């Protein structure tokens, strides 16, 4: 079943002397006189607008959703008349406040939709008859989703203010029948700033809107509410409106929160103090509260781990955050190097013991090797363990930044599972404790991320190809098995040293063997069918070579495309991601966290009293930015 | 211990009857009346504001800093009234003269402060009581490097000059109290023309705020300084601007000043004479005056050996640098070709010699080849070393460029060890002669760029690749180590011919023969643990083609990007660097040097003496110019 549409001109209205058809259709229209008749029939039957009787049956929606829906010039002159008739009837339920009932538009006022059609001078009639303001109207079609889907913050107000609505914001604030709250939360627990971040894309022209809005909704609170903070103020799941941009990846609204400057009033609502410039250079006091990894979840930890979006890596450049990463990194990097020269000691000390092996003093020397090796892939498991006991989605989110842990745990495991089956005296122990050290030779790639030159060229390596190289591995090995077993079903046969292709596998390696450059085709005698045999492989030299060619001219159409360097933002992010794991420390010693930023008091609070912050004073000097104020 | 700020309105300065505080917290308003009380304190306990009680601990900034640096409209009211208190109170030290004394804003007087806050009407409350105008700022903040920087010159003119702000040079300039000297010179030796090019960028739009500075002030400079030569002045490593601008590599006012034009007033001045225009074609006077290598430390010189900037290449191709080098290059192409026809012969001698061998008439013939050949090779090393002698830095400079002579070098040292080695009866003799062999025969690659057509392709060659490719060098080895190490340890058991990969070595050889399109990959049967190699073996080899894909793709990203060719400029620049050095000979015979250019009579000299200038008249016809004046 299809969701009932809101409203349809054409299709008459489900229904799951004024019977509901009349008066829609006289409502409709907006004629006013056409309704006389009707009051005097519901003081008859008793009956009242919000009964299952006039109303949609599926949706609940009653007459005034009707009467909005449909307007000319902004105003429609039905409405008057419909509240004062319920007035009159003495309705329990008042009638502006009926809502749907569907799981599609619940809570689907009557003001939502005098708020959208951009008619301030409905909405006066509307709230000045006991409309209420906080109406939330959680229904799926709101709820942000894939497919049809419509989020504003559920909440008048915050539609209003996602509207571009500027006229009508002042009026639901400043009207003496009911104003609403401007800190009012939702289902969800978003306020009005959350819908704000939450619909804002990182397209210029609504990242424009958003900006405009959020800073006009802010002083106006600043005017409104003095006392409350509304920028601080959390949703359900632990997020502040610049924690979910950073989690959601708007990016375009999260730089200007970051570093958004206002002078005179509403000064302290900023969190860019220009202290002083000089020329081109500029120090800049950004306040990072609610940025520094101290707290419990900090725009770090967000970004590193929680975002999902392929521009994640643009928000750690722009400052505050990079200087603050380069000074966390310049710290840490001893520790880092550090855990890179033990573990390339346990590496070294595991090739060791790989390349002298007994085959079914040194004796000893090798058992403390052994001995030594379990102690480190016990270490590195319980380490690994720790780490996906902290974050336990991390993988689903970025396989491709975060899989070196996944072979960090692989590695450990196979070597300890190499262990216990050595001492379980079995001969399957050589290859599980070789494929390890393979992994752990492997593994140290990931220490390389310390040095720039090297990153760079790292990351610049370890792009997305893998998935579409995936697809045509796909297409490549079914060509491969259906040959090989047309290869070995027809050598099989032999004419009136091993005959060639003489089961599947050996048949597929030696039709592999022609990507590698070393196969090897040949007229021979052995098979019956030698000329079959002949062109068969042609036939598949010739499509594995189109089939190359084919993939290698796609994947250059789709990568060189002379777009943005993204290197050194993907280096940067694979930095903070390693020095924001290596701040919480080794598991066993929790390393004590130590604050970033000096304590100063800038200005005073909306409250009155000496306003006290913690700040990081950054050195920017831009000679371009500077030439054109001259 | 980070540097102070030298201005935060939150953060107190530091500590390292008015007190200090309030003097600070009434100067930084503004009002001059809350001051009253201050002067006579002064008499009571001797105290003066220059004193460590009212400065600042750490770098002495004094009340005057604090006055200025916080400016309404312009004008402070407080300023004067401190000058008058301080002479009132008859201090020694006038406090204007005042400068701080910490590592980080060396002699920051109070005037640079009044100059960049494009204030003038302060500059002359300043200059008006007896401030100097020389004070040179030597901080290590104002010193140019990596980081927060503003290099402006270290003086209030050059500040002024490098700061847009024109009407305060002529103020400077034009005051009868103190007028600032022209050619005044900091610390490190530099005159305002040089913060000038010191500070210009290739950008357009800086190199137009300072070719149109540098001509204003140099007009200014031909008005008040006429007998003295601004432009020919040097610093102290021994450059002029000209020679500076080349040497740091700023090209777009290097071009200016190399081929700029003035007419009437001002025509000395002047480096291009427009001699003659017919049509399209001019012949115009190039001025040669400390280009021409006749001199010591001539700009080509500093072009070629001492620029390090990814643009030197095209500061040879404009004008008259061009036309001048083409010259030299047609004068000494017959001794370049010489040169290469010696070293042939030598090369040709060493193959022979390398090619008739004893193991262990004609013995006579090889003898006097050994003989020649340790000659030759004595010369080409002490050639080579008397060049690294002249140029002790190049190879720090461009190795990309400049790298053959390292291989010359190595080439002859490798030679004469050979032949040592020889007389020595040692059998490792061999070896390293057939090696300078091979490096001689590769040399042989550098004497290509005599000729056009080949020379381009040579630097459409020898591009910055390789320093790229050696980190997937490092991936693909670390790739390869650990897989090596892997089948070795593995292929070591056998089952209940040489066991392939019986080494750590041959295994490494038999892995690497899979790039070169030879490997050999099969299912074997001497291994216990056959599966599990040719699983390792499949790995390895997806593996690696996944790398060498991934490689060239991001390198061809790298490059093809429709970039301008710069082929042409880097095979010219190359010629330059050859004839440049060849111009001053053979080590042991060094060649009479040649002037260039005719000695000229030009107008007459800013002492009213007749002015003569070596000039070059070089004739460049451009259609496309022509046709737009018409």
């Amino acid at each position: 079943q299809e969701p009932p549409p809101m409203e349809s001109p054409f299709q008459r209205e489900d229904r799951n002397r004024f019977d509901r058809d009349r008066l829609f259709s006289v409502v409709s229209r907006g004629v006013p006189e056409e309704l006389t008749g009707l009051l005097e029939y519901l003081r008859w039957n008793s009956k009242y607008l919000t009964d299952s009787a006039y109303t949609e049956g599926s949706t609940g929606k009653t007459c005034l959703m009707k009467a909005v829906l449909n307007l000319q010039d902004g105003v429609n002159a039905c409405i008057m008349p419909l509240l004062q008739i319920d007035k009159d009837s003495g309705n329990p339920k008042l009638l502006v406040n009926a809502q749907c009932t569907d799981e599609f538009y619940q809570g689907h006022s009557a003001l939502h939709i005098a708020i959208e059609k951009r008619s301030l001078q409905c909405v006066k009639l509307l709230v000045e008859n006991g409309a209420d303001v906080h109406l939330r109207a959680c229904g799926r079609f709101f709820q942000k989703h894939q497919g049809t889907c419509f989020y504003f913050g559920e909440l008048p107000l915050s539609l209003a203010a996602c509207t571009k609505q500027w006229d009508v914001v002042t009026y639901l604030l400043e009207n003496p029948h009911q104003p609403a709250s401007l800190e009012a939360t939702d289902s969800l627990g978003n306020t009005v700033l959350h819908a704000l971040v939450m619909i804002a894309d990182n397209s210029p022209e609504n990242s424009a809107l958003v900006i405009h809005m959020y800073d006009g909704l802010l002083q106006m609170g600043a005017r409104l509410c003095p006392t409350v903070q509304l920028e601080e103020i959390s949703n359900h799941q632990g997020l502040t409106p610049l924690k979910l941009a950073a989690k959601e990846g708007k990016i375009e609204i999260f730089r200007h929160i970051l570093q958004r400057e206002f002078s005179g009033p509403y000064q302290p609502l900023s969190r860019k103090f220009t202290e002083w410039c000089y020329g081109p250079v500029r120090v800049s006091l950004y306040d990072l509260s609610s940025v520094d990894s101290w707290e419990k979840n900090s725009v770090l930890e967000i970004i590193a781990f929680h975002c999902k979006s392929p521009n994640r890596h643009r928000m750690v450049v722009l400052e505050p955050l990079n200087k603050l990463l380069q000074e966390k990194w310049d710290r840490l990097v001893s520790r880092f190097f550090f855990n890179f020269a033990c573990y390339l000691v346990y590496m070294f000390i595991f090739t060791v013991v790989a390349y002298h092996q007994p085959s079914l003093f040194g004796e000893s020397m090798l058992l403390l090797g052994h001995i030594l090796i379990l102690l480190g892939g016990i270490y590195l498991l319980l380490g690994q363990l720790w780490y996906f006991w902290r974050r336990r989605l991390f993988i689903w989110i970025s396989f491709m930044d975060s899989y070196f842990e996944i072979l960090f745990l692989l590695q450990a495991l196979l070597t300890v599972l190499s262990q216990v089956l050595r001492f379980m005296e079995t001969e399957w122990y050589l290859p599980l404790l070789v494929l390890s050290l393979v992994l752990g030779w492997l593994n140290l790639l990931y220490y390389t991320r310390g040095f720039q030159h090297t990153g760079i060229y790292s990351v610049m390596i370890q792009k997305v190809i893998l998935r579409d190289l995936l697809r045509f591995l796909l297409v490549y090995l079914v060509f491969l098995f259906g040959f090989a077993v047309a290869l070995v079903s027809l050598s099989r046969e032999a004419r009136s040293e091993p005959a060639p292709y003489r089961s599947i596998l050996d048949a597929s390696l030696e039709l592999f063997k022609f990507t590698i450059g070393m196969g090897e085709l040949a007229f021979q005698e052995q098979l019956r069918f030698r000329g079959v045999v002949l062109l068969l492989l042609l036939a598949y030299v010739l499509l594995t070579y189109v089939l190359l060619l084919n993939m290698l001219i796609a994947l250059m159409s789709e990568t060189v495309n002379h777009v943005a360097d993204n290197s050194w933002s993907i280096w940067k992010l694979q930095k903070a991601i390693s020095v924001l794991e290596m701040e919480n420390g080794y598991w066993w010693c929790r390393r004590k966290k130590h604050r970033e930023g000096r304590l100063l008091k800038v200005g005073t609070r909306g409250d009155g009293t000496p306003d006290e912050r913690w700040c990081f004073r950054v050195e920017e000097v831009n000679w371009a930015a500077w030439e054109k104020t001259l």
